[PDB]
């Protein structure tokens, strides 16, 4: 984009498709760019401020904003603002991967205000509720106001409408002064199918695939090197112009690099470099994603684990459909809790092949759990979170399953009081032919009849607030229990199973799961520190037992 050098500035657009550029400083002037060889255009300028506005004339003398981008006031086709400039940054995140419990936050819907300023409200909330750092959906500059996130088509750009680069510095500002730590979502598999001009530019994209959202980067063929840097430039950004505590890396299944080097491995370089962490959303069941760079892999912090979600909602609501074809015995649940993956390298239906590898002795911070989040609801074409598809006891076992897990614990924003509003896919583009195609796919691949297009379909998004007192109170009571019990990572936990009941014992606890009415033989002593009910008894000592369908922690 542009760098600032004193009193001067320069601009610098990668665009070898391109025989000539021109800058358009908006009223200012034209201003004619120099080429180097590899296809870097470059001026130096010395009248240019913060808050001007700009753009690049093309050789067809098309105008397009710039697509390293810091500030879009006007979306997508508008034009690109110079901005602030604040490079403050910590050495360190004080995030220990340890102490992590996510919470997912959507800004557009977390708040009735939609906005950072809405998230800086809830900090106090959030805090005294003990989650430890905040994921924020993607806001890398999305058509219009209400999109996921996964449709950014300007990396560099913090969304307009949610209040822009101020709202989101502001964001983490008040997040550290509170002792919370702040995730981003970032995209680095594709870009978003509106707003992007980077086709004209060079070649951005790959010829050699395509992911579903649309063409993937361009890593490892001709000009590679530069849309490699693209990338790799923007993890330095966000940390050094934003102070950002570390990401959460969108599909990396989707992310293809034949180099000697992956990208993935780099990616985590650069975070590492700045001492920060970074999550992968994985759908490999492959450990190379996690594991040290000793044992061949990429060395990122950690991986969602869909599988352990799978398991629990598929023996929970009795759902087969899709994915869940995969799960539903209470076995995959304790495979999941044993092993981490339930398909370590084994035949799925639903893939039509042999899933994964195992996991080895990794320990469990490498790995992210959660009953909840934007894509196991908002995927659901009806959108409906999982206490609409269990009752309130199997709500409650769900919640303490992932949260006594030996794993890092993510929230989605509402489950922790009882949110029952459903969370839909919602998109706001202009574009008739996306305007079409986003109803009729979503439809098709979801079973969505709410119109993503429609504002009704994000409003119905929005979090209530309102409060479930005795869901919300048995979530704090575990987030603390966790804590206090020294749960996080531990994998050496002994799993006992019968048709309709689990106990699951750790160093210094041990839990029952009781599905369904039954008589349970009980090997341990203790005493009680929470419970979904009141028919547990405050003290227990080692026999057989006939408890009623719930959940109690003991010790
Ligand atoms: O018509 C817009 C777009 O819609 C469909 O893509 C969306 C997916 O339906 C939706 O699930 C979401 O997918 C992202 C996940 O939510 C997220 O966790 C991440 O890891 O990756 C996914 C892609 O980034 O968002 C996409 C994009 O909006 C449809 O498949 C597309 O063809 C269509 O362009």
């Amino acid at each position: 984009a542009y760098k600032i050098d004193g009193n001067e500035v320069i601009f610098t657009l990668w665009a070898p498709y391109q025989k000539s550029v021109k800058l358009k400083v908006l009223e200012k002037g034209l201003y004619e760019m120099e080429r180097d060889e590899k296809g870097y255009f470059t001026i130096t300028l010395n009248n240019v401020k913060v808050r001007d506005r700009y753009k690049y004339v093309l050789d067809d003398a098309s105008e397009i904003p710039d697509p390293a981008s810091r500030y879009q006031p006007e979306g997508v086709h508008g034009p690109s603002q110079i901005i602030q400039e604040s490079k403050e940054f910590n050495n360190e995140t004080f995030l220990k991967k340890e102490d992590l419990i996510i919470y997912e936050i959507h800004v557009g819907t977390f708040t009735p205000e939609g906005t950072f300023e809405g998230v800086i409200r809830k900090l106090d909330y959030l805090k005294d509720l003990g989650i430890t750092a905040i994921e924020i959906m993607p806001i890398a500059q999305f058509p219009g106001k209400r999109d996921w996130g996964y449709d950014g088509v300007y990396l560099y750009a913090v969304q307009n409408s949610y209040g822009g680069p101020e709202g989101f510095r502001k964001l983490v500002d008040e997040a550290h002064k509170k002792g919370l730590g702040v995730i981003l979502d970032v995209v680095y598999n594709h870009v978003g199918p509106e707003g992007n001009y980077m086709v004209k530019l060079g070649p951005y994209f790959s010829q050699k695939y395509k992911t579903p959202w649309g063409l993937t980067f361009n890593f490892d063929d001709a000009e590679s090197d530069e849309v490699r840097k693209f990338i790799l430039e923007n993890v330095e950004y966000w940390i050094k112009e934003y102070n950002v505590d570390g990401f959460r890396l969108s599909a990396v299944h989707a992310i293809i690099d034949t180099s000697p080097k992956h990208i993935l491995e780099e990616i985590a370089d650069v975070v590492h470099k700045y001492n920060r962490i970074v999550i992968a959303e994985s759908d490999l069941n492959d450990p190379r994603v996690v594991n040290p760079k000793e044992k061949c892999g990429y060395n990122i912090d950690a991986q969602w684990v869909d599988d352990f979600h799978h398991s629990i909602h598929a023996y929970l609501t009795g759902e087969r459909q899709g994915y869940y074809t995969d799960f539903g015995n209470l076995d995959d649940i304790v495979k999941s809790y044993k092993d981490v993956f339930v398909y370590d390298g084994k035949y799925s239906n639903f893939r039509r092949k042999t899933h994964g590898e195992p996991v080895g002795e990794l320990d469990g911070c490498n790995f992210v759990v959660y009953i909840q989040n934007h894509d196991q609801v908002g995927n659901r074409g009806k959108g409906e979170r999982i206490i609409k598809l269990v009752d309130r006891e199997s709500y409650k076992i769900a919640a303490a399953l992932y949260l006594l897990s030996p794993y890092i614990p993510m929230i989605f924003m509402g489950e922790e009081y009882g949110e029952e509003n459903p969370f839909y896919f919602f998109s706001d583009f202009s574009d008739s032919k996306l305007i079409q195609g986003v109803r009729e796919g979503r439809k098709k691949e979801n079973g969505q009849d709410t119109d993503p297009q429609d504002e009704s379909t994000f409003n119905a998004s929005k979090l209530s607030w309102k409060i479930d007192e005795e869901i919300f109170s048995f979530y704090k009571i575990l987030i603390k229990m966790r804590k206090e019990l020294s749960i996080a990572c531990d994998r050496r936990v002994n799993v006992v199973n019968g048709e309709n009941w689990l106990i699951i014992k750790g160093r210094e606890y041990f839990s029952l799961y009781v599905f369904s009415k039954s008589s349970i033989e009980v090997k341990y002593s203790g005493t009680l520190l929470l419970s979904s009910n009141n028919s547990f008894p405050q003290h227990i000592e080692e026999g057989k037992y006939e408890f009623d369908k719930g959940f109690a922690l003991y010790k």
